């Protein structure tokens, strides 16, 4: 279709205005103070949020090239999100400030890569500097410490993420259920997680955590690519019945096969859900086994001679709930017997002293841990549906800052940690005038944060901005009482984890927004 | 329906206009310096790109003249890309230089045709003088040298394409399958590879490469023409079993069977890819058979009375793997005995014995060097998957780029060898003024690929320009580090096969729109 | 009237544009290669100058703001013309340049007041540089090689002017005359000038040097101020018989009796010019009878009881010739009698004796020297009225440029001074950043005169800015006949006069524009 092109600053000033809509909508949500935006909706009261989040994904705008600015920035905010699991926001915040400098120092003749450059190395200096702020996340008395303040000063959540992490180690998986109704319950199920997502959206039956949940479903394990719905018809209605939701695990699941899947599970007609099987080549076969001897399933692999067609309910594996992200299928308490599971333990634990390469060796103690590791299960207390529901929700949240806190550590929060980084750069200097400038462009990024926190409580942002620059270490603003202190002896605490990548994203964009010197899109017509 | 019709000038600043935009949006994203162009998506994230061909598939102009100049040169890249695989954004904007000057030469009262025939002398001489200048890249050394540059300084790359052609020859076959995991590995198997791509699109089923790749598929080898589908049937369902994909080797695949055959493999339902049989007439035939004894497979020929109807999995061939391009078939490790190869080699051998006639020896020759030649096979390294995938298509474009420079050797690259080959025609002259003023139009783009790489850069064309002029020889100027020196020592090249396309085509298609004096087109309505 | 209002952003780019359309269409007239500019006439053909001033004036824009901006630095053209007569092209291409890198810092936000410290302080030192790079023209020799180049290589023009000042000396005043035929002529006649210059304009006669000329008039000399018309009456109609002009040069001339001078003098009615008396307080007393002593005319001041009413045209002084410029007025040739005049100056020569005071003793020197200096006039040759008339102007032009020489030396010409002079200051700094960038705006605003030069040739700017900043000294680029080589050894100079006024001037409006924040101007109405 015709396109419309545009060059230099006309494109210039396209994507500034569509970025400064965005950031403009979702910057007034940041902090404690943070204002509420309102959302339509065609049906219904709207929407009234002061989560950053929910604003951004409704930002869409007519006019074509602030449009696509806008859709840019979303982006990496969203990758700040799934990376590190919170900080859209900030990390919008920090992309309208450098993106907005940057593009004047543009228009102003200075050179894009050089600018770029500089943005670059501010950033690089900075997340170093940035770990000398961290105060480590080690110890179950800081791991209680993180939760508690995550789950707004609920000591309880605190004691349950301990106590879980304590049991399968502050790298293992966790996950949070309802509970059976009052009082928590903490226990290690056979479980395992490996690193692959859903085929495809739409998978998706919990828009809230953008992932896919099945309860006692059953799971198919074909050891070979499904391009033909065909072979899925006797399984398919084989798991008609019984009622129960199908997880089809095969080597890859590609669009014939999958395209009527995400149209009959979109019409309730069976409820099924595909992912790829972990690793690649020969270890993928062996793993997939392994699933198996979990979920008491059979592999359906074409090597022995085995069809889709002639497989029963009796050859599918099945665990009690399974739940995928955008890129992680975690399986909670299969079926398979402790007999056949330790015993494949034990196998491969001789693999391991046969082995004889460093490479098969760790890859072997990789299924160990996996298929010998479980998963540690957090049953929500309850007294009420209602507030059971609720908790739930935080201790999911607090358990996800605890352990990106266990990753790097925690920081002050409030935007002063950056801003504490940026206030010791002022000497950083890179390779020419312009690069200098784009140095500054970020150290004065890195304010604003902060200034929006305190811009929304009604202060003057510079005033605090200055008395905050002025002391040292963890000295800042508390936003919520409106009073100066130490951000760590206060409780406000952002992990290092989600500082670092809301910072990183930002200027990932920033630097590609500046460097962008023609956008192409469909004519208005 | 009625249309609108334009005639010289008015045609004339219609083309020009069309191909402005086109060469403008493609040309800011050459060389080191290269900018993004954001290119709009429906749904998305708009893609940001600073790959040429990528921009130049967008364009499409609202007015349908200006449309018709951008579609015109457009062709100049993807000549360019089909002949070289790279340098579609340098032959974009020689085309762009030369056009222009045309253009505004003709407008100025000049002989359409005598300009043009001097853009072509001057071509003409260019070329000739281009591989004089041009260094050869024969022994290893050298062969790994460009292997390793191609690979971004990676001497493990390097040292693989070096090898692999010393298995089986720089004009051997060469391909690169992901490994086993940790370490490279390389071996010969027998294979073959014939000038002939898949018989329509779409049969990619990995449009990364643009091309299709199936794993230990069958191989049927018709001796005729398939135009209806029902000789397929019966054959086609055998393939359906035993779950294999079906390569179709026939004389042609007509409209009728082949549009069936992209219906279905588009349903999952049987995966195949067909192509046309290598050489044609008698030579045809005896090639075709080269392929069975390869493959273990038996050609049905209509001469012998056979029919497609009556065959089985029996007659089929059979290769681990095979992979087709726009223009190339390679069967990868086939199934047949060296025994029936090695044998049918010997027979060939005879026949260049007995050959009467040099052509006749020549291809005779040509057939004996597939069949015994082999194939070269590179795994690449791992350590995860991801890394893995990513070696490997370093590894591809350094070998493409290495097998380039074999052919026809490398020259100094930043767009200093069409500066020096400039200044070596600056004597040239045509049969009158008009000659001579199209001699020079094509001397001056020739130093536009230059100068824009230097424009990318945010530094001065003409005084760089000025400045690599000045000097001789290998020297010119170093983008990445801004710096002049010697483009050889810095390991800047460029095969000397994409730099003659680029001008080749550049000057094809900007004779043509030079000597165009009517435009046609529908009416917008 | 209703005003029309407006702010920072929105007052510059208005201000930009206008200074834009002044200055481009000024600046292609400069140098040897400057191009014509055609200005319509209201009746019969356009004026086709190479001349700056005579384009500036013709520059009114139709949008109220961009028209003040274009006025404001018309400003600059016009006070370097009245302090150097020559540069105000030079001046308005460095205005220009100036302006808009000022502007462009002010837009992305740096400080205005800072911006225009930076560029004042770049400019003292320059101008301390220029004096430093300056030769002297000192000696009769120098004064004849500069009088001669500014003469296009006349020798003997060069002669002249250096024989003119050897009787006077080279402060002493000067003038040239039609000569009576072949053979130029140089006598020195009792004369005087004065720093007064006309009471208005209008009086000018002689729009080509916008200066008022006088032959063989009557000259009043009141002491005291008219504002009456009544008491000039009797003396006016004494001086509309005899037929001769009349210059007053009283103690002012206020509204009422100037206005009708004016008018009178603006309908043929007796040709009448005024100018202020010579100095202030009680010294304008003794001055403005040395004037009398020459004229031979008869102070009438009321101390004396004397009224205009009763004068004569004998109480009035009368000279051969009068000329006065914007603020200079010299009185050619005298009738007073060398007896008078001669004792005249015993008598001031004997205050010098008995002098208790430097200043009394200096200014009584000022009125010796002015008395008994005289003035040399230089009657230009011939041979046809034509080649008379012509070569007079050539007199004119290359007297007035050795004036300057005389007064601060020479430096290169070609706009290498400037560049030298930048080059001198790469390290020069200021306060703060945004002062840095100031000075950077005004060294790189040094580099417009040789780059519009070049460009006005046809040549590249940056290309040539280039290489002559790669030589030293006088090394620079002759545009006529576009060969380096050494400035001085060609000819080619300045008068580091209006070098330095160009850049004040330039500097001094820019300064005040990029520190502008609203304008005000009547509604389009
Ligand atoms: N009392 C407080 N004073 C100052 N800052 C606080 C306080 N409490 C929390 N914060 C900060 O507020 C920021 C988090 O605010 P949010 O509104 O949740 O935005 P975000 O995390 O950047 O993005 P979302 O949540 O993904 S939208 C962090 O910088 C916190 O440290
Ligand atoms: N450091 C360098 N300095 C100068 N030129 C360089 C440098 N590195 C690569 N080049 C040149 O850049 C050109 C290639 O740039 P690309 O952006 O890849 O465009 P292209 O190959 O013309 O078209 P594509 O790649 O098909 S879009 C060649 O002239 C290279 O020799
Ligand atoms: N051969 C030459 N090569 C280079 N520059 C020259 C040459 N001859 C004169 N010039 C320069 O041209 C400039 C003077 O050009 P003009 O066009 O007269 O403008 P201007 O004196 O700045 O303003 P006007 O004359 O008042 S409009 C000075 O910088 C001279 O040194
Ligand atoms: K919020
Ligand atoms: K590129
Ligand atoms: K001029
Ligand atoms: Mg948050
Ligand atoms: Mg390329
Ligand atoms: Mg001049």
């Amino acid at each position: 279709a015709a396109k419309d092109v545009k060059f230099g600053n006309d494109a210039g000033v396209k994507m500034l205005r569509g970025v400064n809509v965005l950031a403009d909508a979702v910057k007034v949500t940041l902090g404690p103070k943070g204002r509420n935006v309102v959302l339509d909706k065609s049906f219904g009261a709207p929407t009234i949020t002061k989560d950053g989040v929910s604003v951004a994904r409704e930002i869409e705008l007519e006019d074509k090239f602030e449009n696509m600015g806008a859709q840019m920035v979303k982006e990496v905010a969203s990758k700040a999100n799934d990376a590190a699991g919170d900080g859209t926001t900030t990390a919008t915040v920090l992309a309208q400030a450098i993106i907005t400098e940057g593009l004047k120092a543009v228009a102003a003749g200075m050179n894009p890569m050089d600018l770029k450059r500089g943005i670059d190395k501010a950033v690089t200096v900075a997340v170093e500097e940035l770990k000398a702020l961290s105060v480590p996340c080690s110890d179950s008395k800081a791991i209680a410490q993180v939760g508690t303040i995550s789950a707004n000063s609920d000591e309880t959540v605190g004691k349950l993420i301990a106590e879980a992490m304590d049991k399968v180690g502050k790298e293992g998986v966790i996950t949070v259920e309802d509970g059976t109704g009052l009082q928590d319950e903490l226990d290690v199920v056979e479980g395992m997680q490996f690193d692959r997502g859903y085929l495809s959206p739409y998978f998706i039956n919990k828009p809230e955590t953008g992932a896919v949940e099945l309860e006692s479903p059953f799971i198919l394990l074909a050891d070979k690519k499904i391009s033909n719905i065909r072979e899925m018809l006797p399984v398919l209605e084989a798991v008609a019945k019984a009622g129960k939701p199908l997880l089809i695990i095969a080597e890859d699941v590609e669009g014939e096969a999958l395209a009527t899947l995400v149209v009959n599970t979109m019409r309730g007609i069976v409820k099924v859900a595909a992912v790829k099987a972990p690793g690649f080549g020969d270890r993928r076969k062996a793993m997939l086994q392994d699933i198996a001897t979990l979920t008491g399933g059979t592999v359906i692999s074409e090597e022995i001679g085995m069809e889709l067609e002639k497989a029963t309910l009796e050859d599918l594996g099945q665990a009690k709930r399974v739940v995928i992200n955008k890129d992680t299928t975690t399986i909670i308490d299969g079926v398979g017997e402790e007999a056949a599971i330790q015993g494949r333990v034990a196998q491969i634990r001789q693999q391991i002293e046969e082995a004889t390469s460093d490479y098969d060796r760790e890859k072997l103690q990789e299924r160990v841990a996996k298929l010998a590791g479980g998963v540690a299960v957090i049953k929500v207390g309850a007294a009420t549906e209602v507030e059971m529901k609720e908790k739930k929700a935080r201790v999911e949240d607090a358990l996800h800052a605890t352990r990106a806190a266990v990753e790097e550590g925690v920081v002050a929060g409030g935007g002063v940690a950056l801003i504490r980084v940026a206030s010791k750069l002022a000497d950083l200097r890179g390779q020419n005038a312009d690069q200098n400038v784009g140095i500054k462009v970020a150290l004065r990024a890195m304010e604003a944060p902060l200034r929006q926190i305190v811009l929304n409580c009604g202060e003057e942002p510079s005033v605090v901005a200055n008395t905050v620059k002025g002391g040292d270490g963890n000295y800042g603003y508390n936003a919520a009482t409106e009073e100066y202190g130490n951000m760590i002896d206060m409780g406000i605490l952002d992990p290092t984890k989600v500082t670092r990548s809301a910072l990183q994203y930002a200027a990932s964009v920033a630097g590609l927004m500046i460097t962008t010197e023609c956008m192409v899109t469909d004519l208005p017509k």
